[PDB]
């Protein structure tokens, strides 16, 4: 047996003046896609939905690469118009993995803003404001149930100006309530890049 290859289901809309979920794929044409690794639907934007067989998460187009976390992915390879790509990146210490990223996706550019309010989207296009707390940490201003943030990893924290902070990668959790989340700074991006 083999293992499929992640495959893009939908994306986070953040185009327009409303930030808004998108499915574009169904269930089994992601299990027949993940199978293959032909995808030939049309990518759009800077956050996709991704799925395997057994998870769904999130992945963020960051100079050009489409950024998910090792936990997610695994070394997976991405389903595509010609067939399963295979990772440009595979770190298993910073739980990060990349592929090049899709034609018709769009970027997010690096901050360089110096500035400690963010903004993480989820999977459900929620924008949730967080303080930077360290290099790696920030804390939710309004904290949320576990059950909230599953299935985000692998989404981007964002500047007020709109450039990557970081990719999110564990939720720092008290009895089931988040009050903080880690992620992985865009440094360590820039450097792996
Ligand atoms: C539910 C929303 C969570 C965001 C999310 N991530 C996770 O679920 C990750 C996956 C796993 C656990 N974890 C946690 O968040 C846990 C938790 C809440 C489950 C209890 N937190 C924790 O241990 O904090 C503790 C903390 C000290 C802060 C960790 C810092 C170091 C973190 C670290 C550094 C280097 C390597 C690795 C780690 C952690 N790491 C590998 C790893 O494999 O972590 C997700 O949404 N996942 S998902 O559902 O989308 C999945 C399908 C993809
Ligand atoms: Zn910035």
């Amino acid at each position: 047996k083999k293992k499929g290859s992640v495959v893009i289901v939908g994306r986070i809309n953040l185009s327009g003046d409303t930030a808004y979920a998108q499915q574009t794929r169904g269930e089994e044409g992601c299990q027949e896609t993940s199978q293959t690794g032909r995808d030939k639907n049309q990518v759009e934007g800077e956050v996709q939905i991704v799925s395997t067989a057994t998870q769904t998460f999130l992945a963020t187009s960051i100079n050009g690469v489409l950024w998910t976390v090792y936990h997610g992915a695994g070394t997976r390879t991405i389903a595509s118009p010609k067939g399963p790509v295979t990772q440009m990146y595979t770190n298993v210490d910073k739980d990060l993995v990349g592929w090049q990223a899709p034609q018709g996706s769009r970027s997010l550019t690096p901050c360089t803003c110096g500035s400690s309010d963010l903004y993480l989207v989820t999977r459900h296009a929620d924008v949730i404001p967080v303080r930077r707390r360290g290099d790696s940490t920030g804390s939710l201003l309004s904290p949320r149930p576990l059950s909230y943030l599953k299935g985000s990893s692998g989404g981007p924290l964002l500047c007020p100006a709109g450039h990557a902070v970081g990719i999110f990668r564990a939720a720092v959790s008290t009895r089931g309530v988040a009050k903080a989340v880690q992620f992985i700074p865009v440094e360590s991006l820039e450097t792996t890049m």
